[PDB]
């Protein structure tokens, strides 16, 4: 549908979801627009102020045509640590971002464990991660630990 974007800090624009229409979906379009990140993107519904269900559709979230959304966008990168266990179960820290991607991050652990990248991928509580997404998409924290696969 046609909804309505309100940043406190800029100004609005709208956005057009197409499909099931999800929060999912409505971040993307954010991203589309604005080039940041969906982990990044902080909603609320307008007007009751009241921030969105990522599991719940928009439909069943007081949302559809013609609805505004408020955005506040969080700025900040700052540096972190965080440990990726390899094949022998040997954990070694990495300084990482949340903006970078996973495929960055392999290719800090591919140099590190004198691994060719294409040979393995990585997994965070039980799921793998994406090359193409951002670190911060995961929710990884300070020591988290990334488990290292190898496509054997
Ligand atoms: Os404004």
């Amino acid at each position: 549908w046609d909804l309505t974007v309100k940043m406190l800090a800029g100004n609005e624009f709208q956005v057009s979801l197409s499909s099931s229409m999800s929060v999912s979906e409505l971040k993307a379009q954010i991203t589309q627009k604005i080039g940041v990140h969906a982990f990044q993107q902080r909603l609320a519904v307008h007007p009751s102020g009241v921030a969105l269900q990522d599991r719940v559709p928009l439909a069943s979230q007081g949302l559809g045509p013609g609805s505004t959304v408020l955005l506040v966008v969080d700025k900040s990168d700052e540096p972190l640590s965080i440990l990726v266990r390899n094949n022998k179960g040997r954990s070694s820290t990495y300084e990482v971002r949340l903006t970078q991607t996973v495929a960055h991050l392999k290719q800090q652990v591919s140099g590190l464990e004198g691994v060719q990248d294409d040979l393995f991928w990585l997994t965070f509580e039980g799921k793998p991660l994406e090359d193409q997404l951002p670190l911060g998409e995961y929710g990884l924290k300070p020591l988290s630990t990334v488990f290292m696969n190898l496509r054997l």
